């Protein structure tokens, strides 16, 4: 076996302009148009906007194209792990598809159902609609020969073949990657809707598995679920205990259980311990003591259980961590209609989901370290936060020497008690932005309240006026993050304020009025909250580092990246359990930048490390340029390798993309 795979050239559905434009034309000219036929063709309304083709529309189409990218990706990975994939007649496998091929396929995919006039499913209409699809495709190419011509499709003959795949006449069927990726991506999109779902899933699975193997096939179906979430469509449950009749998908038939209580089988061919399961039509009349095989019975058959990882499993439907009511609303949202009518938006959703799906399995592969633990607020602190919020919101409760709020008279000592005994950072974490906004409320009411420095000769200041004027001029839009900033500023800079506040907060003040005590009690937790909510300084999410490597050495590192990438797959039913690369990517260093142009145009680096830091695990420091430290327990795990053109001299330029991950297991 040869586990070689050629290096990808950067091609993707999400970033190629030709493909995008092909989908856009498919939308504008076909998929976004009302159906003109009568079969099950009513437009559907999602959050108030119409989706004219909710089954075979834009989102469906784009999903089929994302599936092609995902299938080829998981096939390549399977070949790299050393598995033996199904072969076409020419000896190729799906792991051998090139970017130039996949791009022709995606463009063809864009028009695969453009030709449908409604949802009629009989064969005379299938054929007409696929002829109409073919014409659409061929019109597209004619109108764009110039750019598509030599550059995407070799010649008309090449164009004519993809046109034939779309037309899908049986006498044109071949085992080719185009034929198979197109039919497969198309049919797997039905998992979202068809019932019983266990029946359809096992069929579609077993049909993919023969091309790409079982572990890849789990990845493709696992990720598909995320694509459905991303495009605001239903994610189906999977129950291995489902009691309804099994549906024999091809032929829409059934299996029958006889009087013995056993499935009826065809006489056994030789070297078969048991005969083939006899497929009956739905018009077959059941005898007495005869019934249909249930889904659960089916999945428990040794021949299915031997071969399908979903036997004995369960997948909850919908979305992990949402209500039914929210989930239902999410499916019925404007976001569904946007996906269905806006190419850019829908591609972006799938993109984001596809990128996340490469990182998430890399995270599940290691014990994440236990984040810090935190005491709950005690009842006093919750009560302190309540009463501050109420005072802020109802400042007319504030009088010269006390607050009167819930039948009680709150005097000076009460607020000093809050400061002495509640932990004000904790109090401050119970407070919210509406509370920050009510600083204005308080300050308006207290406009001429005098706030006195600890300096006896200082002029008393009118804090409310101070606050309020300053906010009208410099934060007139009422912007709340900015109020946080301004409140910190006041605490840091104006000693007439901070001196009295700190003196009271430390119980060593002298000649403090009641209002000063009160105001100190209110502002201190708010200021705490402000520091905290504005000091969340985020490390950049995406960095680039430039290197200058012999192409030989580079190939070394490719083989190692391929080997880590190939071993991490999204699962569906089954589980999970230091290189030249890990040393090289990991060493602390200074030729880093957030600007890709720096790395390419200016430095002309022939090898680029792209570092993704979604979780901000990388200690970095600016020397555009930058220097990066890897915490001991943080590792850069490869996610992707590709050829990204050439340098100015003409040498191949490679990009290795890594993701920063935190684990005890590293150190
Ligand atoms: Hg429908
Ligand atoms: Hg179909
Ligand atoms: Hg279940
Ligand atoms: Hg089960
Ligand atoms: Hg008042
Ligand atoms: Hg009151
Ligand atoms: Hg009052
Ligand atoms: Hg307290
Ligand atoms: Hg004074
Ligand atoms: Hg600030």
């Amino acid at each position: 076996q040869d586990k070689s795979v050629p290096v990808w050239n950067g091609f993707s559905l999400y970033t190629d302009d030709t493909v995008k434009a092909a989908a856009q034309y498919a939308y504008d000219n076909y998929l976004g148009k009302p159906y003109t036929g009568s079969v099950e063709s009513a437009p559907a309304n999602f959050g108030g906007r119409m989706v004219y083709r909710q089954h075979h529309g834009l989102s469906h189409t784009l999903r089929t194209m994302a599936y092609a990218e995902l299938i080829v990706e998981e096939a390549r990975k399977a070949k790299l792990r050393g598995e033996t994939l199904g072969k076409f007649k020419d000896g190729r496998t799906i792991a051998d598809v090139t970017p130039q091929e996949l791009k022709k396929i995606m463009i063809a995919q864009a028009f695969f159902v453009a030709g449908r006039d409604d949802e009629a499913s009989d064969a005379k209409n299938y054929q007409k609609y696929h002829e109409q699809s073919r014409d659409a495709f061929l019109k597209y190419v004619k109108d764009n020969e110039s750019t598509l011509l030599p550059d995407v499709f070799k010649d008309q003959e090449d164009v004519n073949f993809y046109a034939r795949v779309i037309e899908d006449k049986s006498h044109d069927w071949e085992s080719t990657p185009a034929h198979v990726l197109i039919n497969q991506g198309h049919m797997v999109d039905l998992v979202r809707v068809k019932q019983p779902p266990e029946s359809f899933l096992q069929r579609y699975f077993s049909s993919m598995q023969r091309w790409i193997g079982s572990q890849a096939t789990e990845a493709v179906f696992g990720i598909q679920r995320q694509f459905f979430h991303a495009t605001y469509e239903v994610v189906a449950g999977f129950d291995s205990d489902n009691k309804e009749p099994h549906l024999v998908v091809s032929g829409l038939g059934r299996y029958v259980i006889g009087e013995d209580g056993q499935p009826i089988r065809e006489a056994p061919k030789k070297g078969q311990k048991e005969g083939d399961l006899k497929v009956f039509p739905q018009t077959y009349k059941l005898k007495e003591n005869e019934r249909l095989m249930r889904v659960d019975e089916f999945l428990k058959l040794p021949e299915i259980q031997n071969t399908f990882p979903g036997s004995g499993k369960h997948l909850q439907g919908g979305m992990p961590g949402m209500n039914e009511m929210d989930y239902w609303n999410r499916l019925n949202s404007l976001n569904r209609a946007r996906c269905e009518n806006d190419v850019d938006f829908c591609l972006k959703q799938l993109q984001t989901a596809h990128d996340k799906a490469k990182i998430e399995p890399i995270k599940q592969a290691f014990q994440s370290s236990k984040g810090k633990e935190r005491r709950q607020p005690n009842v006093d602190e919750i009560a302190a936060a309540r009463i501050i919020q109420q005072i802020l919101a109802n400042p007319d409760c504030i009088h010269d020497d006390h607050v009167l709020i819930n039948g009680q008279k709150l005097e000076q000592q009460f607020f000093r008690d809050l400061l002495a005994k509640c932990e004000m950072a904790v109090v401050g974490s119970l407070l919210n932005d509406t509370d920050i906004g009510n600083i204005d409320t308080l300050m308006r009411h207290e406009k001429d309240t005098e706030f006195h420095s600890t300096n006896p000769e200082a002029v008393p200041v009118k804090i409310g006026e101070y606050w309020i004027n300053d906010q009208r001029i410099n934060n007139s839009s009422g912007n709340i993050t900015q109020k946080k900033h301004d409140l910190i500023f006041l605490m840091q800079n104006d000693a007439w304020y901070f001196s009295r506040v700190n003196a009271i907060a430390q119980n060593r003040d002298k000649g403090s009025t009641f209002k000063e005590v009160l105001i100190t009690t209110l502002m201190t937790p708010l200021t705490s909250k402000a520091l905290v909510d504005t000091s969340q300084a985020k490390p950049p999410t995406r960095l680039f580092r430039g290197l200058n490597l012999s192409e030989e050495f580079t190939k070394g590192l490719i083989d190692q990246a391929n080997a880590m990438i190939a071993n991490t797959t999204e699962r569906l039913f089954t589980d999970h359990s230091l290189n030249d690369l890990s040393k090289m990517s990991g060493r602390t260093n200074a030729s880093t930048t957030t600007e890709i142009k720096l790395v390419k145009e200016t430095w002309d680096s022939n090898v680029i490390f792209e570092m993704l830091d979604p979780d901000g695990l990388l200690h970095s420091k600016q020397v555009s340029e930058f220097s990066v430290y890897l915490p001991e327990d943080v590792a850069l795990v490869p996610v992707k390798v590709t050829l990204d053109g050439k340098t100015q001299k003409g040498e191949n330029r490679y990009v290795f993309t890594f993701v920063a991950v935190k684990s005890p297991d590293f150190t």
